[PDB]
């Protein structure tokens, strides 16, 4: 019934962390481009950007493992 992909969640967690080991729980749209590519190597090089920009409609350049996953769930 409605099959998703609970596997990417595990890989993301490691990427969101492997990049945010500082123990902050938040990453800057900067690492993303680098974490997004090393995470699946599939997005563009200026589009994932527009996404991390839309984020500004709430926090302001800071994504939580939740947005991180919400930003990688759209384009893949
Ligand atoms: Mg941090």
């Amino acid at each position: 019934d409605r099959s998703l992909r609970p596997e990417e969640i595990e890989e993301l967690r490691e990427a969101f962390r492997e990049f945010d080991k500082d123990k902050d729980g938040y990453i800057n749209c900067r690492d993303l481009g680098n974490c997004m590519r090393t995470m699946g190597y599939m997005p563009t090089e200026m589009e994932l950007i527009e996404l991390s920009q839309q984020i500004n409609m709430n926090l302001g350049g800071h994504v939580d493992f939740d947005d991180f996953v919400e930003l990688m769930g759209p384009k893949l």
